[PDB]
């Protein structure tokens, strides 16, 4: 459970895709996913 201030992914990540919480890391387009 990891604080990401809004960009938990996007497909293609620099870096680890898992958030912290709210309900899930939720896809805006396939390559930018988001912590909502």
């Amino acid at each position: 459970t990891q604080s990401h201030a809004g960009q938990c992914g996007g497909i293609g990540y620099s870096g680890p895709t898992v958030c912290a919480s709210g309900t899930t890391c939720q896809v805006l387009n396939p390559y930018y996913s988001q912590c909502l």
